[PDB]
């Protein structure tokens, strides 16, 4: 679980020291030149004589104008963290701030700690300058190269759903969470407001919402600072915050007095946060106001006012660089160097170029500063979850009966599984559902926990398993579980959440965000330990999605995690539950693996079991498996076609389709699939199935009829190098569908079992088998005809029970 | 259960008609009349030629002063009943308002249909008015003899548990609960209006609380009416309601006015409680505040202004007769005559001296009648609680292993028991206790409800196993869970409290009340239909209050109890329960009962199991027993001594004395006695032991030791005149203790092992045992010696187990 850190939720009990505020002054100043620093110049950091414009670099990337305001609020809370001892982890909304993240990693010596030839002396800060957002260097934004990044806020929007994950069960972290005033125009973040109502201020801690309201995003003003200070607060407070206004460097007060008013200001704040967390140490029942804060400074705060006739500080015209090109003109040079010496850096870095002792003295230390903080590198915090033993979920009735029983909802077995994981992992393992965890069928987690709810109760007719504390979490926005579990990761902890597949859709930006993330850690950050998968549940499928109809069938959930397949980074985990019992197997792999996303593709229909729990472990090591169990070839040279599927709505229509090419005599092998990307070539992927293994299962020569569970585009494109994939006939979704009947939608897919009947024997001899297919096709028109008049599937379609069952 | 009985919760949707109100004012004027005649009059009841001093009575008996005020309300209260269909019961505090309340039911048509020869005509109207408190008539108060009656309200300040009682698991019940402004000082009254914070509206139904503010009890000032009208409403939404305020008759007004303006503001009133009805079907979570109606009207009302220069309407004058002796002077009877003349019977009754149509055109009819409505006669709606299988809960090891087994707690035996009657019998068995439910042992019950609590909740670290419904209740207040047990029994549910034995006294008088109550039903009221029994577990007792000491040690509820033993009533159960077994067969028998008070007086300590269930039922059944498995003597004439206990810690130390009479030989026998009524006298109580019986128990001549739990005054008193008598010597609590041990407190009570062990010896033969007397003596002082000492008692005391243990 979360550590304690630190003395959490202690007030000052005095003034802000006048010595902290000339700290919190000089940090500014500092943090500010080496901002500047780092977007500027590629050589001679402290200006020495001569300083000209062969120092600067030649093509100027970053962002400025986010950035003072950035400097100043990180200046003012690494104050208040050594001030109070205080657990706190920063969420940057706008992370094209980058320099203020690397300068504040810089200035507490965590960045030389772990990027040993960035040194604190001045060919250390020549390296550090050069080296932002430059070739073979380091990042624009902030980064998860940056040590006390959780957050690179590339893409805007998740910066409150992520603070709020990240104090859930950590009842001790404080979150100061930056939001850009144009980062709250996006619809993720206006719904991240709400989040308050799903935390409880005893079992979790407290995110401090920051709205970065410097008046401008890339070239527009911003809608929250341009309505009226009433409409703004009132909007805070309807969304159950207790509005702070703090307003700074719009005219020429000196920077000591902005200071000692922030600090005053914040010190209120916190005291207000503290009385919140001791009030919940006895009343943890009646939701709090947080305080939250709008920081209204102007954009670019201490860039040069005018730079040719152009409004720049107070003006979108400073959010990339304020000056444009330093390297050409001697005018523009002149600038660039008026404005670096506007900080007076003779005053900040001593004869050697290390940042002078009185300028961090204020700074905090060891694990509380802001780039040691466990919570940002939350690999180091996690453990393996205690898992409960996985005999006993399995379903025993296909040894009893044989492969093929039953009419189990295969979710329901994760949903027990998932329980007693809850019950032994508890405050380390969450569940987070778009108002689906009920309907995905996870519900067995109510007989341990409850949901997190910390709106109004009204009655115990309709306010069933919930709970002021609980470790399940809904609220109707993939947005925020997909956001509020990547946090809850990122700090240490586990979880799943669930989905219908269409809808994962919603987050298929953040779950490309969050594969960025992985795919940089482990490509090359290895001081940023392993964290636990993002694990998905994606249920209510394309084939029974047959009663919301054709615009809630879209299977390309898939298509999407297929692009972040490359260089063996192996962070993608696509999974075709084909049973519960393959399910279970699944389940648990995903449950112990680290730095993956997971998608967990399972039905929650009533549908037959295929394998024992032994069998799903064998297929689900090598990916793919022959079910000779189920072939009536005996081996690859007598099989006349290879019956593929993966997925169990196509496991059911290939071992469907299977039982009448038997009855007609064909020789054939079965093969399922159970992990996508064990196809994909043996060359792009270290773990995928070799070409000799690949030939085992799928023949070299026989044609290979493949239902496939999701576009066939997605199988055509993986296997485009492996041999035999001419003989390939992949048989996917194809954008037909209505509301109508599961038969139906297997049909107008071309996935159905007399379709795929049919397509076998075309596949071995179309001329031959010209009758008993004229035949099929007929049945297809006829079960379809038999929908219509009757109201539910045709009799042969719905009794089907596999030969192999007794 | 409770029936739904009307159209519940209904607003009007319309003013109250004109005709309506004219109803109401006929009703007052002959309600009045009629109260008046029954106070005055033993002839000539409508004043026909001549009325003279001789038609008044010779002794004048009842209350005028309240009875005005009663029959305005009770007029407006029958109006609204009529208008809305509301199920609907009276609870009239000031119950010496007799007069209206017989009154009421002779206009409602109830009187005559249960005593058919009270015509509706003058001869009827003649026994009407002078059977009223009258020798052979019927009492003063509002008696059970009156239909419609549930509370005789002579003794003062249980009106609002009783209203609160009524209305628990009652949703469709309405109570307008009148209270005396002077009944408002007591105690019992003063917290009784805080149980609305132990409802829940939408599971129980809406008391209004009424209070009769007419500014004077019997001879004073009412601090109520005399302090402010801003202290009084603040007073009134302090306690969580929300204050109506009416006032009446200080002015002249004409009663048409005041009668508009009464029924607008009832409206008003009921359109609130219509709301809060209809909100508790959604929101049973928030409490609302209740309304309630402060009426402020002369006491007296309508009675002469001045009588003899005396202010008489509007002063404590008027509290018993205005007009003291209407038979002795010209000049009183004149008083009288116009009096009775100015509510113009002329006009209420016709030719035949029947109330005319139209006076009673408004009222309700049929089961909405006050007095026929099946909540006011409550075993009417009563059913036989589904039990659970006593075996279930037998102690078995006493079977097994002997007599004398084990150290369970014999109130967790019932406990477990009550919680399957609660399980079984949902909505119609509730447990009351004053905050000692789970002291006393009783929290099994806690696994299948929970303690209904509507006031704030903050924590589930502190709020366990409450809820804003559940059949447990609890307030510190032993008169509002007497009371609140007292009117659910009278409406027809089922239940059990349970207390300390020193807190019962606190209830002693409430308990005098509901056994007057009982009395007067069995004796003389048979269309009152048997209620279920008041059981009321007394637990920890006096012999294991050692810890809280001296002045927590009064067993004397037996003696109070003893007093309502007469004339064969049976209202009266008195058990000690010996161990679990016998726990369990008296609380079954309790649980079956009608109409009775039941205390049962078991120990919550870890004591000895004596005998098995049918043993226990055996014993029961005749209330006393002898234990041949424990007597050494083998019939009565070789019996040296009888060795008797009733209760389980008396049952120990005779136990463990007859153990050390066997080693030295002894010949005796003992007796235990569960049933304490069944040691009175056979002539007086029929249900007792014959003296046959009793002498076949307890012997014709042996000497008799019988250790008694409570005051040896109690059994000296019973067995005055039966057999051997003289032979008895009872040992009882003698006012001896402190905070110390569990031996000392038997030692210095003089009924520990050794002191019983060496009375027997002396009254065999002092002389012969001698020597092993002074032996025990000693003993006894050393015993002592070791708890001062050691800290705990001796291990000879501690250590010991009766010898038919295997
Ligand atoms: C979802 C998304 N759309 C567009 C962008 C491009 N973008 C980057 S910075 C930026 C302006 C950000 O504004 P604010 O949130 O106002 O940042 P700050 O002023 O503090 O620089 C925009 C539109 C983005 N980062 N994310
Ligand atoms: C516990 C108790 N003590 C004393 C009395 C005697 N008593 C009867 S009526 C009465 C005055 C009652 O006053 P209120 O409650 O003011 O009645 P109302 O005016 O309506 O007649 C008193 C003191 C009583 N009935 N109960
Ligand atoms: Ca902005
Ligand atoms: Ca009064």
């Amino acid at each position: 679980t979360s550590p304690v850190i630190g003395t959490p939720w202690k007030k000052l009990n005095a003034p802000v020291s006048e010595e902290a505020l000339e700290g919190v002054d000089k940090y500014w100043r500092v943090a500010n030149y080496l901002s500047i620093g780092q977007i500027y110049l590629r050589s001679n950091p402290l200006m020495k004589e001569p300083f000209t414009r062969e120092d600067v670099k030649h093509r100027l990337v970053g962002h400025w104008g986010t950035t003072p305001g950035l400097n100043f609020l990180i200046g003012h809370i690494n104050r208040f963290i050594a001030d109070h001892g205080q657990n706190t982890v920063i969420i940057m909304g706008p992370g094209h701030g980058g320099p203020a993240g690397t300068s504040q990693s810089y200035l507490d010596g965590t960045y030389t700690e772990t990027f040993p030839k960035i040194t604190k002396d001045e060919a250390g800060l020549q390296k550090f300058f050069r080296q932002f957002s430059y070739p073979g260097g380091i990042p624009s934004h902030f980064a998860p190269e940056t040590p006390g990044s959780i957050h690179e806020g590339g893409e805007l929007g998740y910066a409150l759903s992520h603070a709020y994950g990240a104090i859930m069960d950590n009842p001790s972290l404080f979150v100061p969470a930056i939001v850009g005033d144009g980062e709250a125009e996006t619809g993720p973040l206006a719904t991240g407001w709400q989040s308050n109502k799903l935390v409880n201020p005893r079992t979790d801690g407290i995110v401090l919402p920051i709205l970065h309201l410097n008046g401008y995003k890339i070239a527009n003003p911003t809608i929250l600072s341009r309505i009226s200070d009433e409409e703004l607060h009132e909007f805070f407070h309807g969304m159950g915050y207790e509005p702070y206004e703090f307003v700074a460097g719009f005219d020429d007060e000196d920077h000591m007095s902005i200071h000692r008013r922030f600090a005053e200001l914040w010190e209120t704040i916190w005291d207000e946060i503290c009385d919140i967390k001791a009030t919940a140490q006895t009343d943890n029942v009646h939701r709090p106001f947080y305080p939250m804060l709008i920081f209204r400074t102007p954009k670019g705060w201490t860039c040069p006012k005018y730079i040719d006739g152009k409004k720049t500080e107070g003006s979108w015209r400073s959010h990339q660089v304020p000056l444009a090109s330093a390297r050409d003109t001697e005018a523009h040079f002149e600038v660039l160097k008026n404005w670096l010496e506007s900080y007076k850096p003779e005053e900040l870095f001593d004869a050697n170029g290390a940042v002078k002792d009185d300028v961090l003295a204020f700074m905090p230390k060891g694990e509380l500063r802001i780039g040691a903080n466990p919570n940002a590198n939350g690999g180091v915090i996690r453990n393996d979850l205690k898992l409960p033993n996985l005999e006993d979920y399995e379903v025993k009735e296909v040894a009893e009966y044989g492969h093929g029983w039953g009419q189990l909802e295969a979710t329901r077995t994760l949903g027990a599984y998932t329980r007693d994981i809850i019950k032994n992992n508890p405050r380390d393992f969450r569940i987070f559902g778009p108002d689906e965890t009920a309907s995905n069928r996870l519900q067995a987690s109510y007989e341990v926990t409850n949901k997190q709810w910390d709106a109004g109760y009204i009655s115990d007719e309709v306010d069933e398993h919930m709970h002021v504390s609980g470790q399940v979490v809904e609220q109707l926005s993939e947005h925020q579980m997909e956001g509020f579990l990547e946090a809850y990761l990122l700090t240490g902890r586990h979880g799943i959440w669930s989905s219908y597949e269409s809808f994962v859709h919603v987050i298929d930006s953040m779950l490309n965000q969050h594969a960025k993330w992985l795919e940089a850690t482990v490509r090359e950050i290895p001081w940023r330990k392993p964290i636990a998968s993002m694990n998905l549940l994606v249920s209510s499928h394309v084939w029974r999605q047959d009663h919301n109809g054709f615009s809630h069938q879209d299977p390309g959930v898939t298509s999407v995690l297929l692009n972040k397949c490359f260089h063996n980074d192996h962070v993608i985990g696509i999974y075709f539950a084909t049973d519960a019992n393959m399910l279970l197997a699944i389940a648990e792999k995903c449950y112990k693996s680290t730095n993956k996303i997971n998608a967990i593709i399972a039905g929650k229909q009533p549908a037959a079991t295929w394998l024992t729990l032994d069998e799903a472990r064998a297929e689900l090591e090598k990916g793919a498996a022959a079910w000779d169990w189920a072939s009536t070839a005996k081996n690859n040279d007598e099989a006349e076609v290879v019956l593929a599927a993966a997925g169990d709505v196509p496991t059911q229509e290939i071992m469907a389709a299977s039982d009448k090419l038997k009855e007609l005599g064909v020789k054939f092998k079965v093969v399922n699939v159970a992990d996508l990307l064990s196809l994909q070539s043996a060359k792009e992927n270290d773990e995928a199935l070799t070409d000799e293994e690949f030939a085992d299962i799928f023949t070299a020569d026989k044609p290979v009829l493949f239902a496939y569970h999701s576009y066939a585009h997605d199988v055509r494109g993986l296997i485009y190098d492996r041999p035999n994939h001419d003989n390939f006939n992949v048989h996917g979704y194809e954008e037909e569908g209505s509301t109508t009947t599961p038969y139906d939608m297997v049909r107008v897919n071309r996935i159905d079992r007399y379709e795929l009947t049919a397509e076998a024997l075309r596949m071995i001899d179309a001329d031959k088998y010209a009758d008993k297919i004229d035949e099929l096709e007929k049945f297809r028109d006829e079960a379809f005809q038999f929908a219509v008049d009757n109201g539910y599937d045709h009799p042969d379609y719905t009794d089907w029970v596999y030969s192999g069952v007794n």
